[PDB]
DNA sequence: CATGGCATTGATAA
DNA sequence: ATATCAATGCCATG
């Protein structure tokens, strides 16, 4: 049976109630200056559909927009707000992100339609976004008609489902999780997706240029080497080239064939000379690509700027995820990726980007839940903790630590943040699995503290069926009780990082949430341009950088308390490979 | 073709 | 041994 409700040609009174359940929708998957389609609003006094040139154009529509007074439950708040922002205009008072409250609830669900979301409570009187507008190349606005029903439905929906998702919510211990962390989160999104990172396109057109060339000569010198021309973008391909033509060995065989991976290349070097060559243009070829003309294709023409949007409903441990562009996985590590950097520089002029990340937010956060003695004295004493781990696990003097123990230990501390696991470490380290456990084993006589966590935390998440986070977000784990080892195994593992990787991300971000008060009661023009994962990128004005350089980490050292102090390091410059 | 999904690869946290 | 996004190649699918 259809849903009633008033198909209005201009806005009342009645639509402007001090609570209502609001749709702004924004069918574009990137909402960045996109169009928004239509608006429903179901309230007390009914509901109602509205069209946006009547609606946006009303004085008293935007005017209940911008009250934070009058309060809203949307799905999706972050989206209708840039959106409007685009559009000059400001949403307010958004007390409920249905999007939000389902993802606390359970982030495994993949809740990305009010249909979804309302499913968890069996409620089904609403249409999957794609069943109305479709997928892929057949995607479109149907008529009027079908999308006013929908836009009202999904409104209904809202209104109805708010009351139950914030119970759970409270049962759940998870009401503040929302209120006082994802949703003020949310609208700092919103800000900065909106403001976005202005590029300095010629600076990436040159390093375009650059790279062809060297494409070019590596990409012929592979051919010669090979005695023919193949895809050597084609693992297929390729794997015939090395392993068949050539005969290298074959050390790694990928499920599908031959594997061609970069460990598996590195590995083969020293048989052939083409494999350096190919692990060159596997380089060069990933910067162009991914990178330079990556960037170069959602670059705003007009403004240079790139505006990427921040998935904060998708991750399984409370992190934010980037798209179009990722900008959380720009290069770093390599310095001819690094020279990507540049071309970030600051909006506007006498500007400079200042960037501050946490030191070993992890493994303090580990220390802190684990309540290791030797590692919660480690960081108060500020030690260097992969030096540290070597000394301890090998038994030595710091003085004893040589460059290959380190290496060593640091990659066992990714492991032991990660989940521990002999093959793992062995895979990692290039050595044998008991080689590998003997570390491990090493490694939890000088921890012990965090070994009983890893073997607590497991149990827990087995009686309880979940783990949570420091600030209550939670990962449900059925797999936990698998009895097929390798489905079991990955289960325990995520019960090991979650708690970790999960909490370092609820810290971060109530340190965005407070830095931004701050930033406003400084008066200060610096704002939040990006976030990476354990590090906040912003710019402002070079007048405002010694003020910065004490404030920021400060906000960020201090965002949570936790049994071992917090650590951040800042750098700021010219261009976002200049603040280091 | 026609667009679409899987496989493999590699970039970030570092 | 964790969490992501996305590019190129290649076969599914019609
Ligand atoms: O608007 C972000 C928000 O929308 C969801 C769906 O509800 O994702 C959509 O938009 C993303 C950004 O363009 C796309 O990556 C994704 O494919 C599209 O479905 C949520 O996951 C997200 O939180
Ligand atoms: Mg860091």
């Amino acid at each position: 049976a259809k849903m009633a409700f008033t198909l209005a040609d201009r806005v009342t009174e009645e639509m402007l109630a001090d609570k209502a359940a609001l749709v702004v929708e924004v069918v574009e998957e990137n909402y960045h200056d996109a169009p928004i389609v239509g608006i429903a609003v179901v309230n007390e006094h009914g509901r109602f559909f509205l069209r946006p040139e009547t609606a946006l154009a009303d004085p008293q529509f935007v005017a209940w927009l911008g009250d934070e007074t009058k309060k809203k439950s949307m799905f999706d708040s972050k989206r209708a707000a840039v959106a409007l922002k685009w559009k000059g205009i400001e949403l307010c008072g958004v007390s409920f992100d249905l999007l939000l409250a389902a993802y606390l609830l359970d982030p495994a669900q993949g809740v990305d339609d009010v249909a979804a979301a309302a499913k968890m409570k069996q409620y089904e009187a609403v249409r999957p976004d794609e069943a109305v507008y479709g997928k892929g190349a057949k995607r479109a606005v149907p008529d009027e008609p079908v999308l006013a029903e929908h836009l009202v439905r999904k409104a209904a929906a809202i209104w109805e489902l708010e009351r139950p998702f914030l119970d759970e919510l409270r049962r759940n211990e998870q009401d503040r999780l929302l209120v006082e962390l994802e949703q003020p989160l949310s609208s700092i999104l919103a800000e900065m997706e909106f403001a976005g990172v202005k590029v300095d396109t010629k600076r990436l057109e040159q390093m375009g240029k650059e790279l062809a060339e060297q494409l070019g000569t590596v990409e012929q010198r592979i051919y010669e080497l090979a005695g023919q021309e193949f895809n050597i973008n084609s693992p297929k391909q390729l794997g015939v080239i090395l392993f068949e033509k050539l005969q290298l060995p074959v050390l790694k065989k990928t499920k599908t064939g031959y594997s061609t991976s970069a460990d598996v290349l590195e590995k083969l070097a020293p048989y052939h000379e083409i494999v350096e060559n190919i692990l060159h243009y596997r380089q060069l070829g990933k910067l162009q690509s991914t990178y330079i003309e990556g960037l170069l294709k959602v670059v705003r023409p007009d403004t240079k700027k790139v505006h990427t949007i921040f998935n904060q409903a998708l991750t399984q441990t409370g992190r934010l995820s980037s798209t179009e562009p990722n900008l959380q996985n720009i290069p770093i590590r390599l310095e001819e990726g690094r020279k990507i950097r540049q071309a970030f520089v600051p909006s506007e002029s006498d500007w400079l980007i200042f960037a501050a990340d946490y030191s070993q937010i992890e493994l303090r956060v580990l220390a802190h839940i684990a309540e290791d003695d030797n590692l919660m004295e480690a960081f108060r004493r500020d030690l260097d903790i992969h030096t540290k781990t070597a000394m301890d696990i090998f038994q030595v003097s710091e003085d004893e630590v040589t460059p290959n123990m380190r290496r060593q230990a640091k990659a066992v501390n990714f492991g032991i943040v990660y989940g521990i696991s002999d093959y793992g470490l062995a895979q990692n380290l290039n050595i044998s699995r008991k080689e590998a456990a003997e570390f491990i084993e090493r490694y939890f006589e000088s921890f012990p503290g965090v070994k009983r966590y890893m073997e607590n935390i497991v149990q827990e998440a087995k009686q309880k069926g979940y783990v949570t986070t420091l600030l209550h977000r939670r990962r449900y784990l059925p797999d936990i009780t698998s009895r097929n080892f390798n489905v079991r195994s990955f289960a325990e593992r995520m019960a090991m990082n979650t708690p970790i990787q999960g909490s370092a991300a609820d810290i971060i971000k109530k340190a965005m949430i407070d830095l931004n008060a701050r930033l406003k009661e400084e008066r200060l023009q610096a704002h939040l341009l990006l976030q990476v994962h354990d590090e906040l990128i912003l710019e402002a004005p070079k007048e405002e950088m010694e003020r910065l350089c004490r404030l920021v980490p400060e906000v960020m050292e201090q965002a949570v308390t936790l049994r071992v102090p917090l650590k951040v390091d800042y750098h700021y410059g010219s261009t976002w490979y200049d603040a280091k």
